[PDB]
C-alpha cells in the first residue's frame, strides 16, 4: 500500500532543487540544513491548504479568483501567476539542456534545441503513451534520490557541523539569496494554482490526500537534506574549482557509483527536467484558463517559455547560476499565492463544512509573514550591501 508518496517525491525533484541543494552545501556547508527543514514544513501546510481547497470547493484557485474578484485584480493575479510559470520552466527546460551537455558534450544552445524538440513532441502524446515514460523518469529520479540517502551515511559528515546546521544562523547576503532560493524550490508556487486541478465523501479525500502530502514531503526533505549534506562533505571547505555548479555535482556520488556517477546523475537530471517541463507547460495552460476563461495555443505557450532560456544561453551566463535565480523569483511569488489560498480556504461559502481550522489559518499567515520577511530581509542587501 506504499507508492503514491514515492510518485510525489520523484515529481518534486526538479533541476531547481538540484542547483540549490548542491550550491547550498558547497559554498555554505551544512549551515543551510535548517532552511530545507523549515521550507518542507512550510510546504506541508501550504500544499495541504491547496488540496483542501480543491476537494471542498470543487474549483481551483484560478477559477475562484475569476468568479469572485474584480477584473483588474484577476488580470494582475493572472500576470503574476504567468510569471511563476515562466520561472518554473526556466529552471527545468534549462536543467534538461544542461544535462545534455554533461552526456553528449553538445553546447548549451544545441542542447536546448534538442530539449525544444522533445518538449514539443512530448506534448502531443496522449495519457496512455506517457505511462511507461512516467515510470522511466521515475526510476532514475528515485535511484538518484536513494543514492544520496545512502551516501550521506557513507560520506562520514562532521556531525558537529551537521547538527549545528539546524540553528538558523546567517552568513550575510549570499546566504539569504540562497536560503530564499531553497524556499522557492520546495514550496513551488505554481502548484498552489495546480494542486487543486458530502462530508463523508469530501472529508474522506481530505483524510486521504493529507496522508500522501505529509509522507511525500518527508522523503523529499530527507533527499534534499541528504543531497545538501553530501555536497557539503564533498566540496565545502576544500576550495574546489567551480564547486556547487551542476557541472561537477556528479563527484558527490563518485565513491558510491564509481565511474558511473556522471552518467547516472545527468540522466537523472535530464529525466527530471524533461518531465517537469512538459507537465509544467500543461499546468500553465490550465492556469490561464482558470483566470481568463480562454487560452492561447499550447505550441505558442511552449515557444514563449523557451525564449528566456535561449536568451540566457545566448548571453553566456552560468546555467547552474540562473537555475538558482529562478527559484528566488518563485519565492517572491509565494506570498502572492498564499493570500488567495488563506482567504478562500477560510470562507464558509467556499469550503462549506470544510472550513480550515482556525489554527492552520493563523499558522499559514505566519508562514506568509516569514516568507515576506525573508523576501524583505533579502531584498535590502542587494542594492546596499
Ligand atoms: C516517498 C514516500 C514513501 C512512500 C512508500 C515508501 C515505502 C515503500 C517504498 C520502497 C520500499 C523500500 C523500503 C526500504
Ligand atoms: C530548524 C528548522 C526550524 C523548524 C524546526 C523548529 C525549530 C524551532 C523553531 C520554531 C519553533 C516552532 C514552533 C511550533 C509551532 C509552529
Ligand atoms: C502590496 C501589493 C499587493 C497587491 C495586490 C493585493 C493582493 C491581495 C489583495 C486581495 C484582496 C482580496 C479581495 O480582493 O477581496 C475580494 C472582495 O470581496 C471583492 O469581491
Ligand atoms: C502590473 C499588473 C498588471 C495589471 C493589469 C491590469 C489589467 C486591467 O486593468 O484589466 C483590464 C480592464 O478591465 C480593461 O480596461
Ligand atoms: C522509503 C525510503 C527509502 C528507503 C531506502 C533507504 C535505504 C536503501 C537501501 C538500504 C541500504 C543498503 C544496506 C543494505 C545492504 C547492506
Ligand atoms: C541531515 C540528513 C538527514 C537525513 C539523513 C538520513 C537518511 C538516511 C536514511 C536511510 C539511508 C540508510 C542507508 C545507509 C546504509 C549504509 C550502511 C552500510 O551499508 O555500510 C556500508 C559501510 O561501507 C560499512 O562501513
Ligand atoms: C545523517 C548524519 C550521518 C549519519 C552517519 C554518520 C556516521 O556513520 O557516523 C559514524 C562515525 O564514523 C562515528 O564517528
Ligand atoms: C527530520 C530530521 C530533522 C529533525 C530535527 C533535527 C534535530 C537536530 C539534531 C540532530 C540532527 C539529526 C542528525 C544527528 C547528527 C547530529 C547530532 C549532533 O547534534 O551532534 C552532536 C555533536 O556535535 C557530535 O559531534
Ligand atoms: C516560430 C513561430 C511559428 C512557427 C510555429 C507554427 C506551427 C504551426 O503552424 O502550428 C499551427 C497550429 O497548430 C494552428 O494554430
Ligand atoms: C508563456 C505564454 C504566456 C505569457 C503571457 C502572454 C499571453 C498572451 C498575451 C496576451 C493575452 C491576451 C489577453 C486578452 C487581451
Ligand atoms: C531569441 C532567439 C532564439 C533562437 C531560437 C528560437 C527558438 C524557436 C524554435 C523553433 C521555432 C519554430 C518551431
Ligand atoms: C508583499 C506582500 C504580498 C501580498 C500582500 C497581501 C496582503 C493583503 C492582506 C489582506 C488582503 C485583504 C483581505 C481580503
Ligand atoms: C525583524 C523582524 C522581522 C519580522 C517582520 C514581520 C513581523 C511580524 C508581524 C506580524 C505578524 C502577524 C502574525 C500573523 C497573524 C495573522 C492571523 C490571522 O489573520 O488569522 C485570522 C484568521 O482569519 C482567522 O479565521
Ligand atoms: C514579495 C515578498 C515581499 C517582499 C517585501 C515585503 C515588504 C518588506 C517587508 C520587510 C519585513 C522587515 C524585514 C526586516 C529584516
Ligand atoms: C533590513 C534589516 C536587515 C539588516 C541587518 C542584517 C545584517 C546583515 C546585513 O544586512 O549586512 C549584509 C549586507 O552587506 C548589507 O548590510
Ligand atoms: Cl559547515
Ligand atoms: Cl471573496
Ligand atoms: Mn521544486
Amino acid at each position: 500500500f506504499l507508492g503514491p508518496a514515492v510518485i510525489a517525491s520523484i515529481a518534486y525533484m526538479d533541476p531547481g532543487n538540484f542547483a540549490t541543494n548542491i550550491e547550498g552545501g558547497a559554498r555554505y556547508g551544512y549551515s543551510l540544513l535548517w532552511v530545507i527543514l523549515a521550507a518542507n514544513l512550510m510546504a506541508m501546510v501550504i500544499q495541504n491548504l491547496s488540496a483542501n481547497l480543491g476537494i471542498a470547493s470543487g474549483r481551483n484557485l484560478p477559477e475562484l479568483i475569476r468568479e469572485r474578484w474584480p477584473r483588474p485584480l484577476v488580470w494582475f493575479y493572472w500576470i503574476q501567476a504567468e510569471l511563476v510559470a515562466m520561472a518554473t520552466d526556466l529552471a527545468e527546460f534549462l536543467g534538461a539542456a544542461l544535462a545534455i551537455q554533461l552526456l553528449t558534450g553538445l553546447p548549451m544552445f544545441w542542447g536546448a534545441v534538442v530539449t525544444g524538440v522533445v518538449t514539443f513532441w512530448l506534448l502531443n502524446l496522449q495519457k496512455r503513451g506517457t505511462r511507461p515514460l512516467e515510470l522511466a523518469v521515475g526510476a532514475f529520479v528515485l535511484m538518484i534520490g536513494v543514492a544520496y540517502l545512502v551516501q550521506v551515511v557513507l560520506a562520514r559528515p562532521d556531525l558537529a557541523a551537521v547538527g549545528a546546521g539546524f540553528v538558523p544562523r546567517l552568513q550575510g547576503p549570499g546566504s539569504a539569496y540562497l536560503a530564499v532560493g531553497i524556499i522557492g524550490a520546495t514550496v513551488m508556487p505554481h502548484v498552489i494554482y495546480l494542486h487543486s486541478a458530502t462530508t463523508e465523501e469530501k472529508r474522506r479525500l481530505v483524510r486521504l490526500n493529507r496522508v500522501d502530502v505529509i509522507a511525500a514531503m518527508g522523503l523529499a526533505g530527507l533527499i534534499n537534506m541528504s543531497m545538501l549534506a553530501v555536497a557539503a562533505a564533498t566540496f565545502h571547505g576544500k576550495n574546489v574549482e567551480n564547486a556547487g555548479a551542476l557541472t561537477t555535482a556528479y563527484q558527490t556520488l563518485t565513491p558510491l557509483l564509481g565511474p558511473a556517477a556522471s552518467v547516472l546523475f545527468a540522466v537523472a537530471l535530464l529525466a527530471s527536467g524533461l518531465s517537469s517541463s512538459a507537465v509544467g507547460t500543461m499546468a500553465g495552460d490550465v492556469i490561464m484558463q482558470g483566470f481568463m476563461g480562454f487560452h492561447i495555443p499550447l505550441w505558442l505557450r511552449r515557444l514563449i517559455t523557451m525564449l528566456p532560456a535561449f536568451i540566457v544561453i545566448l548571453l553566456g551566463m552560468d546555467p547552474s547560476s540562473v537555475l538558482i535565480l529562478s527559484q528566488v523569483i518563485l519565492c517572491f511569488g509565494v506570498p502572492f499565492a498564499l493570500v488567495p489560498l488563506l482567504l478562500f480556504t477560510a470562507r464558509r461559502d467556499v469550503m462549506g463544512a470544510l472550513v480550515t481550522r482556525r489554527s492552520f489559518t493563523v499558522i499559514g499567515w505566519v508562514i506568509a509573514v516569514i516568507i515576506i520577511a525573508l523576501n524583505g530581509y533579502l531584498l535590502w542587501e542587494l542594492l546596499g550591501g
